[PDB]
């Protein structure tokens, strides 16, 4: 009984349409793009070309709406890093040291995962994918969202697909700021901090021996430096290939050249260590740049109308700087809030609405994360009334930078803080007492000198074959 219709299937509706079908009789996913059979980019999912970390707090939820999907994805190659122990990491602090594990990422390409959690969502066969359909228009009206008028491509017929829910999962570029027009709501308030990052990647081939168990290397921006934010990311994924990332704020933008892709990893951040690596391993494609990187918000929770039966989530409500890698575990964190209110009140109305503000909390700690590091650099532009991030964001930043600081060298901090930042704990859970405590008992461990590199990684950038 009851139907759902979500719009977009990427990592957002397939999660959501997982939840929803355990809650309704059936779930109808509308998708403009054409999928493939297999862990291929496609051109509905641009950004799957660059780097994506699945933090613990979005890879538990994952786990707990599509079980085995973790084992899937390391049968099929991923990498499950420990961090802080699986990850070499100069911080605008210095290097961390590598404590023992605290919390973990799953690593992979994006099209693989992204395959994956299709896969396994669709072995319901109450949840059904049509693709090459455009979405024209919502049904009923700004009270009440009773389906989707849609257009099949290759045919050109329109039909209307009824629902008791609607969910808009179309992201970054979705389509309901017109749709949601078309229908007669008031527009929302748009909240955005640029600082005008741009990504670019290149994917090489690994040397052989350290095609697993090598570590997430990161060379990170100080957001504290008048300069623009530049940062070098080497992440393994599946078949011995490493994806790298790498990026800069207005005036520090990574070129679109391959020659210049080796050189700002070496000398564009603040340590080479990415440049260093990617010199012992194969480049297999060429730069691909990104400009998708503004924090961008839709208060559609504080809209002094909405309809019964409509919820939007993922980067469709709330876009993030991917530099800090949140999307798709805020994202998940939404899902369950809607489960939440799915479970708290049916299907009476102020579901959707109830369900649109817990989204919107559930999405505040990835926002304030990246929002508060790049609202620093030079250029930024910002579009917010939110006080957090302005009258006194200084007095917030200055206890994340020490917190930030005493991470790098003690293990009670370093934990805390890892906790938050994978999105595995709340923001408050940093007020606790025992973490200040642990913050004014300052560093256990010297800061290291050099990249916290074990004998046993580096001895398997090379295959010794040319050796007798
Ligand atoms: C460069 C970059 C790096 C990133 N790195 C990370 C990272 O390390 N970690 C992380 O967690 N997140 C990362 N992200 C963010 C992550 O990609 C997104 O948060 C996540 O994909 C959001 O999922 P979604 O379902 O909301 O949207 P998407 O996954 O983008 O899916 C949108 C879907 O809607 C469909 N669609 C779009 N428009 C329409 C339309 N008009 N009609 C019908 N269908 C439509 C598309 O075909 C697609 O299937 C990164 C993003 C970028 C750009
Ligand atoms: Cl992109």
């Amino acid at each position: 009984t009851r139907s759902a219709v979500v719009l977009g299937g990427g990592m957002a509706g397939m999660l959501v349409s997982s939840m929803l079908a355990r809650h309704v009789g059936s779930v109808t996913v509308i998708d403009r793009d054409a999928f493939p059979a297999g862990p291929d980019l496609r051109k509905g999912v641009p950004q799957a070309r660059h780097a994506h970390i699945l933090w613990s707090g979005g890879a538990r939820i994952v786990e707990e709406l599509l079980p085995g999907t973790t084992d899937r994805l390391l049968g099929a190659g991923a990498h499950r890093i420990g961090i802080p122990d699986g990850q070499v990491s100069y911080t605008a602090y210095g290097w961390q040291h590598r404590f023992p594990e605290a919390q973990f990422m799953i690593a992979c390409s994006r099209a693989l995962l992204d395959w994956t959690v299709r896969e396994e969502t669709l072995r319901e066969e109450r949840i059904a994918l049509v693709e090459k359909t455009e979405v024209l228009a919502l049904l009923g009206d700004a009270g009440r969202v009773t389906g989707v008028r849609v257009r099949d491509q290759e045919s050109g017929e329109e039909r209307e697909v009824p629902a008791d829910l609607v969910v808009d999962t179309t992201g970054r570029g979705s389509p309901s700021k017109r749709l949601l027009a078309e229908l007669g709501l008031p527009a929302p308030e748009e909240e955005f901090v640029d600082s005008g990052m741009v990504y670019a990647t290149r994917l090489f081939r690994a040397p052989e021996a350290a095609a697993t168990n090598f570590p997430l290397v990161s060379v990170h921006a100080d957001h504290r430096a008048g300069r623009p934010g530049c940062n070098a990311v080497l992440m393994p994924i599946e078949d011995g290939r490493w994806i790298v990332t790498v990026s800069g704020t207005r005036g520090g933008e990574p070129p679109a050249d391959d020659e210049g892709f080796a050189r700002f990893a070496r000398d564009g951040v603040r340590h080479p260590l990415v440049g260093e690596l990617i010199a012992k391993a194969q480049p297999l494609t060429s730069v691909e740049r990104s400009r998708s990187t503004v924090n961008r918000r839709l208060h559609y929770d504080r809209l002094a109308t909405w309809p019964e039966g409509l919820v939007v989530l993922g980067d469709a409500v709330a876009a993030f700087n991917p530099v800090y890698g949140h999307g798709m575990s805020a994202a998940a964190h939404s899902v369950l809030a809607l489960r939440s209110q799915l479970g708290q009140r049916a299907f009476q109305p102020g579901l959707a609405r109830a369900a649109q503000r817990a989204i919107a909390v559930a999405v505040d700690d990835a926002w304030v994360l990246a929002t508060s590091h790049d609202i620093g650099y030079p250029g930024c532009r910002t579009q917010t009334r939110d006080p957090r991030l302005t009258r006194h964001a200084g007095e917030r930043q200055r206890v994340t930078d020490l917190v930030g600081l005493t991470a790098t060298r003690n293990q009670v901090v370093n934990r805390a803080a890892v906790a938050l930042n994978t999105l595995s704990a709340g923001m408050a859970s940093m007020q606790d007492p025992a973490v200040m405590a642990a913050v004014r008992r300052g560093p256990e461990v010297p800061a290291p000198t050099e990249p916290p590199l074990r004998p046993d990684e580096v001895a398997r950038l090379v295959s010794g074959a040319g050796v007798t």
